[PDB]
């Protein structure tokens, strides 16, 4: 029974010592949806992949400008073409292609001086917060910076500043290796929140997210399939999320050398009480080695 | 409505809105770990107590990038009867079970490798109550919390901007439910969660457990009201409440600002990937509405 802390987490997690508890998407139904972004590969009829507005967004477009308006982007990507296909059957380009989408309207919303943080990510699962089956992810764009990104920004800067060192290009020293692809690493981190919990950190020291090219979107591709495929195998397909974190828009250079982006799967196999919400510290019933352990002896077979 | 961000110097982070709407025997009867005390005093027709949690999140048998497992995990059974809930009980036994937790903090406080005392209630499977009795628990940390820390470091800022303490201005700064002789429920203006409800006592004070016998019992009829309340208006959902105070060792020049209270959640809705990713959290309901829905409803 421990407390483990993280620079890029900056909060204590409580260690004390386990499995899961057509549409208006699909091609042709697009005017079921609401107004288009754009669509790869370009304007095809025959699309992989699209991104639309949300019909009920949690911030609206429609609004630039103690309280603030409730100005932002909140976008849909639709993953895939096909109903019954989830992100994790999708081959590593397929993937690519929707990281490579995220990059793009990431670029585009970055244009906005209004804009302070874009959180990117995916819900699988009712339970986990997915309202449809189609297969699809999201984001939403900011006018704040959120806390976890402000905590992240505070807990790597000191451990920067006393270790001179950036704590994520550390990962095979500072955390658990689960699997290792051509630019990136996925690893149980030491302070892990969650039980399960898995972080894909690309090898090379970038601060933000859309700084990704194609050939390591692919790479990034097969590690991000891998990982959600042996999750869904040793942990019984159970709902999930996973979010990029990446840096603010107006990030500085001061903060660059520690300030380094990465993928985040959490597999929702528990939930919270009053301690959690009454104190921000989580009680995680399982160590990252021993997830370590069993995620790298996981076979697909 | 309109989407709108709020944010307040008590959570000190922004939250999104975005919209009477809503809605949803036993080991401890009278062979637990062992008891701490019980009231009345060692009677065997006892009305609450107090014992340690069998498997601790935290062992008290450790004192001493990493810390040590070391802390205090204890459990408050607030109830003989098994079928009884905390708000059937009567304003009177509830004092008793706020004084009691008042009892337990006051020792826990003579560690000094304690810095922060967290009392929190689960009621309903989903909201993590393991078992049906009724009980709440206490769990002592070596460490000042995430929301402790973000709740200094906001209530400074606006102190040193007003010169006022937040929670003092609870009649002004949010929208007053109910109220008591030395409390007032309020829904608060950013509140993280739907049909989120603070119960503030009147009386600056930076500390839970400097509350005595007579605000226990008006604080035992408030609280009972709002968890009624909520299980009325709502349909009896699962719900937390916790008790948000000062840590062990806050400082005289943090007094000023720093002012207790206790939060309310009733469990309406789950969270998905973008909470997780920000920490910060989209409530679908403002508290002028949910204000106005809790002062119309009539038990
Ligand atoms: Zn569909
Ligand atoms: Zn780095
Ligand atoms: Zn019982
Ligand atoms: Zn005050």
């Amino acid at each position: 029974p421990e407390l483990r802390k993280d620079p890029v987490t900056n909060r204590w997690v409580i260690f004390s010592p386990f499995k899961s508890k057509s549409c208006p998407f699909c091609i042709g139904r697009e005017q079921e949806c609401a107004p288009e972004l754009f669509r790869v590969p370009d304007h095809d009829p025959n699309w992989k992949l699209r991104v639309i507005e949300n019909l009920y967004p949690a911030l609206s477009r429609n609004l630039e400008t103690r309280t603030i308006v409730g100005f932002g982007f909140h976008d849909v990507v639709i993953e895939s073409p096909v109903h019954s296909i989830q992100l994790s059957d999708i081959d590593p380009v397929g993937i690519g292609d929707i990281l490579i989408a995220y990059k793009k309207r990431i670029n585009q919303i970055a244009q906005h001086d209004s804009i302070n943080y874009i959180q990117v990510f995916k819900n699988q699962g009712a339970s986990a917060g997915a309202s449809m089956s189609h297969s699809h992810s999201q984001m939403m764009a900011l006018p704040v910076v959120p806390p976890t990104v402000s905590s992240r920004l505070d807990g790597t800067k000191d451990y920067f500043e006393e270790t001179g060192k950036c704590c994520l290009c550390e990962a095979k020293s500072k955390h658990f290796v689960i699997d290792e692809s051509s630019h990136f690493v996925s690893v149980a981190p030491f302070a892990a929140t969650y039980p399960f919990e898995i972080w894909i950190i690309p090898k090379d020291h970038s601060s933000h997210f859309h700084h990704l090219d194609d050939v390591k979107a692919v790479d990034l591709g097969g590690l991000l399939k891998l990982m959600l495929q042996k999750i869904a195998k040793q942990l019984n397909d159970p709902p999930y999320n996973y979010m990029i974190h990446t840096s603010p828009l107006k990030v500085t250079e001061s903060q660059l050398p520690y300030t380094h982006w990465f993928l985040q799967i959490v597999p929702q196999l528990s939930g919270v009480g009053g301690f959690e919400i009454g104190t921000g510290c989580y009680i995680n019933p399982v160590f990252p080695e021993d997830v370590a352990k069993v995620m790298r002896e996981v076979s697909l077979t």
